[PDB]
């Protein structure tokens, strides 16, 4: 009569990576010496967010 | 679908030398001698005025 091949059966799932592992927003401020002047001053930050399941970040 | 080359991230300070090192003004007075005589007398001063982060200044 009917002869079944045996594999209509099927589970699905999805994935999706829709962000970057890092995002970086900056908050830098400014050097302001006199010409020819020697010196040092602290700029400032970057927040470095991290993103979903990320553990360790290499960055250039 | 999308490969992102994961170098948009950017971070910017600003630089600037807007004043020389050093500002001179003059307080100097007066020889008055008479003719073919011989002395010596205090002039006056000249203020130098040290700028930002300037610790040491080599003039001539
Ligand atoms: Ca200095």
């Amino acid at each position: 009569t009917t002869q079944s091949p045996l594999n209509s059966f099927y589970a699905t799932g999805t994935a999706q990576a829709v962000s970057e592992p890092i995002d970086v927003e900056s908050h830098l401020g400014s050097i302001t010496p006199a010409a020819g002047a020697q010196g040092s001053d602290d700029i400032g930050y970057a927040i470095v967010w991290i993103k979903d399941q990320v553990n360790d970040v290499k960055l250039k």
